[PDB]
């Protein structure tokens, strides 16, 4: 699938307001996944212990991981589609060493989509949306591609 120039446009502008604090969107884009799926939560060994969310609002590490995480997928959304690069350690990470299925990758997918409706409705429109929907499947469609390739059908 390709993006057309109109709807890289709508999610990077939307992006430009995330980055004014990267830390804060993180928090509440893992606090949102745990809480919505707490089995995703089982995946973290550094934060399985958390039973709350008054804890995870509270850890450094969490806090300090979102904003690694967020990094991450603004390299690849800032490539537009041009993303093979950035894409391979990260496939290979998941897939190997920490075991990710392409359902958890959905599972955020939603938070982030959530998270962005709820701080920036006025950038996060129905046209926003889509785009934004249509950046992150073509994103879980590349990574699973390299999934395979990789050996790992999760
Ligand atoms: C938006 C998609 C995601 C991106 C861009 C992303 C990015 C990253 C990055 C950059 C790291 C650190 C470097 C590395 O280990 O490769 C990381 C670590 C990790 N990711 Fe993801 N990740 C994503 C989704 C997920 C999901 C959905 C899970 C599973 C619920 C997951 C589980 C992990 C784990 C377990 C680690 C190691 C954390 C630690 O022990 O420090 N990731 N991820």
């Amino acid at each position: 699938m390709v993006l057309s120039e109109g709807e890289w446009q709508l999610v990077l502008h939307v992006w430009a307001k995330v980055e004014a604090d990267v830390a804060g969107h993180g928090q509440d884009i893992f606090i949102r996944l745990f809480k919505s799926h707490p089995e995703t939560l089982e995946k973290f060994d550094r934060f399985k212990h958390l039973k709350t969310e008054a804890e995870m609002k509270a850890s450094e590490d969490l806090k300090k991981h979102g904003v690694t995480v967020l990094t991450a997928l603004g390299a690849i959304l800032k490539k537009k589609g041009h993303h093979e690069a950035e894409l391979k350690p990260l496939a290979q990470s998941h897939a190997t060493k920490h075991k990710i299925p392409i359902k958890y990758l959905e599972f955020i997918s939603e938070a982030i989509i959530h998270v962005l409706h709820s701080r920036h409705p006025g950038n996060f429109g129905a046209d926003a949306q889509g785009a934004m929907n249509k950046a992150l499947e073509l994103f879980r469609k590349d990574i699973a591609a390299k999934y395979k390739e990789l050996g790992y059908q999760g």
